[PDB]
């Protein structure tokens, strides 16, 4: 009867309705869910860590078993420090299934306790990529159908500088 705690890592740059669906499904099946935002120092996210955490808190903060934290370093060290039972990842028709096996199997070799669980989002999110959403917003299209309203406003406010 001990508690389950799953980590859901990603760059969440920005959070999308697909991610929302996923976390909502995970929060129904596990006792605690950690939205783990990889800081992305060598990798350059469009939105800062503070913006990405805050956008995630506004979409998901009404679920009381979901926490929000930024991390860097190795996923397996974070997993250990957090006392996690597993890491969750999203699998979609558009997923690199073989890349997920690779991450799961390498991380198990770094830490034999590591465990990975996969959820599959509602089919209507099956085809949304964060890359395409950034590209649509960058070319001034409308992203309302793909992301929460707070993210739509964040793209205007990003645009209210040069962008
Ligand atoms: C952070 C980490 C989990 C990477 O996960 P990932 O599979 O690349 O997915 P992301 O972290 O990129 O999170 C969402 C992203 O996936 C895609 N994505 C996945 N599910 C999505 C959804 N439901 N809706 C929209 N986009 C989605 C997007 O294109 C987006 O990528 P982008 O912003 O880089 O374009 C992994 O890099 C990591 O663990 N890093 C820490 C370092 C480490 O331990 N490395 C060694 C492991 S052996």
């Amino acid at each position: 009867m001990s508690k389950t705690r799953v980590i859901y890592p990603g760059t969440f740059d920005p959070i999308t309705n697909g991610h929302v669906d996923l976390v909502t499904r995970a929060s129904r099946m596990f006792d605690e869910v950690v939205v783990a935002i990889a800081i992305g120092h060598h990798k350059n996210p469009l939105f800062s860590l503070e913006e990405r955490v805050a956008l995630a808190q506004s979409s998901l903060g009404h679920l009381s078993n979901v926490e929000f934290v930024g991390f860097d370093g190795l996923l397996v060290n974070f997993f250990k420090e957090q006392k996690a039972t597993a890491v969750l990842r999203g699998l979609r028709a558009v997923s690199d299934f073989e890349y997920e096996f690779q991450l799961a199997n390498m991380n198990r070799q770094l830490d034999p306790h590591f465990e990975a669980v996969f959820l599959t989002p509602s089919e209507q999110y099956s085809f949304i990529s964060s890359t395409l959403i950034r590209e649509i917003a960058r070319l001034k299209g409308d992203v309302t159908k793909f992301v929460p309203q707070a993210v739509v406003e964040a793209f205007e406010r990003k645009h209210q500088q040069g962008w």
